[PDB]
């Protein structure tokens, strides 16, 4: 029984991750619909999370990390990957239906397995190449039938697969190396990442968008409602990422990506219902085949030498 | 020397393979321009090779093979792969510029390594997945900028990668298992394949297209000139494939496919010049990156366990 309640405790982290992430995705897309500034919005989301984390430390509500030069050095690559994936995915969100962005990002486990096997010196059974056929075909069919398709929206989402996988792998290194450091709990690892990532993205966001005026592109929406929407999705952006690092603490980076693909089925189903996204038969079939393929790919990589 | 004279003789076979195949590709596309019946034309090409081989046997110009029940059984899957790839590529030739057909088929060595590793039980180094990025990106960019792109022309060419790789691997097994059968020289192996393949394709060609009228769609071409064009490309279709089986007899199925990609660079350059194919900057760049990635894939696969 205790082993089962532990898995139920870990599974509950996954639920919270999915639950916060769905609330975030809906509110984030609604923010972008009336305030199309992906660079500044994504930077604000990191800043809100950075501020939230410092207050927890200041108030003594969260253990303060034993910060060292060795730890900051070991978090640069996790923060580089987080910043790039965050800015790329927000750009994708701003250009296409977010259901499509998540279809592209559903192939994350393949990038995760390749990067992890590269680092671990593992080899791939040839049958994993066979499972690439439905993955590549499914994404290609999904993109070719996606009504909101743009090349930049597709490529930024694909780039985020690479950035987040490096983040997850390098973050997993650090969490294992500092496993004895009782103060570096999972939330503190992500807390330091969102602080570093904020200053990493801030100069770029100011360069390409400056200071956008707080004006809704949807007529009739007050500035108070727009500001509230920015803060709301910024809060849940941080909460889902923070809880996800508890999940990352408990699984391998590849299992974390498999957990992300399961998350994305939920986000895709939820977002197309909330936004009444038009979906043709071929688009349904392409996206479903792509996601079946990445699961079969993970199944093949796991069950073969 | 004795190994060197052999590699020079083999190198001369590769030259005839490339030379005959270029003459074939030009004439074949000119015939399809006048007479757009890929099923019947591809079936005729197998039959002319069948007839050419039987005349060599009847006139005592080539040793007759001792055909046995076991040999025929061993040549069914080679003939299935040959028939399918032949009909698929000819269909592709008739729908798009043949330079684009060969760009898609330039990824053949990837299909070759996978199928070869599937049978041999080898595993793939993680770096080979990284080389897939320029391959997928280059083929996608090429397809997205190809003036003559059709989905059918792209898919039939991609399917031919699977069929021909199946043909090469199963043919290589047959040639190895029957190496001690002195009458089964490389040309006799392909001769039997083109006979079986002809009768495999013949019923489908009649069902698909019936008996096409021998009338040129291009003005000023008599029936005799159209007939002569059909025989001409049929002769060099057989000559390039027959000489290619001497190459296959002396190299691995993967090395054969790598030799095919080198051939396709020559065919692409020559066909765009002969046909004055419009090629934009992005299209040349995509096609070059796709073929560069295939050679990098082959390098990573060969240079890493
Ligand atoms: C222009 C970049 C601003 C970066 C500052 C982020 C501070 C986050 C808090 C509120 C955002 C203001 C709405
Ligand atoms: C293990 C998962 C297996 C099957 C679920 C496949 C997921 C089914 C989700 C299909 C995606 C979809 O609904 O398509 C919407 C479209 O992408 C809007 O952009
Ligand atoms: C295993 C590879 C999976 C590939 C998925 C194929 C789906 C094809 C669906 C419609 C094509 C015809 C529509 C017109
Ligand atoms: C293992 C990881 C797999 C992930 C890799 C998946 C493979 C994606 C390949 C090609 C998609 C890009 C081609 C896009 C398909 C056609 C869509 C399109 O370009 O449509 C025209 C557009 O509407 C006009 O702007
Ligand atoms: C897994 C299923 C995912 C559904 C998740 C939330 C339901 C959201 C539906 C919102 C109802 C539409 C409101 C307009
Ligand atoms: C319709 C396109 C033109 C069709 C061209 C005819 C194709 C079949 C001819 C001969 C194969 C029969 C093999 C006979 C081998 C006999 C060898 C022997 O003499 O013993
Ligand atoms: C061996 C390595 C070769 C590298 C360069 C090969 C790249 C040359 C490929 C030809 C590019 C090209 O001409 O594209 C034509 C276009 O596809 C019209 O269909
Ligand atoms: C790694 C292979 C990636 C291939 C990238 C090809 C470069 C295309 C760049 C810009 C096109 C924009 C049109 C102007
Ligand atoms: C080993 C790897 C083998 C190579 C794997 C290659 C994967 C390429 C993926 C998709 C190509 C097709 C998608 C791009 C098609 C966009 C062009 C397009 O659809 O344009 C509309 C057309 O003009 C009107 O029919
Ligand atoms: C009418 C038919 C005319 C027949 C023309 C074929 C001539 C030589 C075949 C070349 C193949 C040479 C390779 C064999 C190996 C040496
Ligand atoms: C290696 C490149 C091979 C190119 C061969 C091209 C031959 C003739 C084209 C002359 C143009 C005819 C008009």
């Amino acid at each position: 029984s205790p082993t089962l309640v532990h898995t139920l405790k870990v599974g509950f982290y996954f639920f919270l991750w999915y639950f916060f992430n769905f609330i975030f995705n809906i509110a984030n897309k609604r923010t972008l619909n009336m305030w199309k500034y992906p660079w500044v919005l994504s930077t604000i989301q990191l800043g809100v999370g950075a501020l939230y984390c410092t207050f927890l430390w200041v108030l003594g509500l969260r253990t303060k990390p034993n910060v060292s030069k060795k730890l900051i050095k070991a978090l640069i690559w996790p923060s580089l990957g987080h910043t790039l994936g965050h800015a790329a995915t927000c750009m994708s969100f701003s250009l296409v239906a977010i259901s499509f962005t998540h279809v592209v990002k559903s192939a994350e486990p393949v990038f995760g397995a390749v990067g992890s096997a590269l680092v671990l010196g593992e080899f791939f059974h040839p049958l994993t190449y066979l499972t690439l056929v439905p993955i590549v075909s499914g994404v290609a069919l999904s993109a070719a039938t996606e009504l909101t398709f743009t090349w930049t929206g597709f490529i930024t989402a694909m780039i985020s697969n690479v950035a987040f996988v490096t983040r997850n792998i390098t973050s997993k290194f650090t969490m294992v190396d500092f496993k004895n450091e009782k103060t570096l709990i999972a939330q503190n690892t992500y807390a330091l990442i969102t602080i570093i990532s904020f200053f990493m993205e801030l100069p770029f966001a100011l360069l390409m968008e400056g200071f956008p005026p707080l004006v809704s592109a949807i007529a009739g929406v007050s500035k108070a409602k727009l500001f509230g929407s920015i803060m709301f999705c910024s809060l849940f952006y941080h909460l889902y990422n923070e809880v996800s690092y508890l999940c990352l603490d408990n699984v391998s980076p590849v299992s974390f990506s498999i957990g992300n693909t399961i998350k994305r089925v939920i986000i895709i189903f939820g977002s197309i219902l909330v936004f009444r996204t038009p979906v043709t038969r071929l688009n349904f079939i392409g996206s479903t085949i792509a996601i079946i393929g990445t699961m079969l790919y993970s199944l093949a990589k796991a069950k073969l030498p």
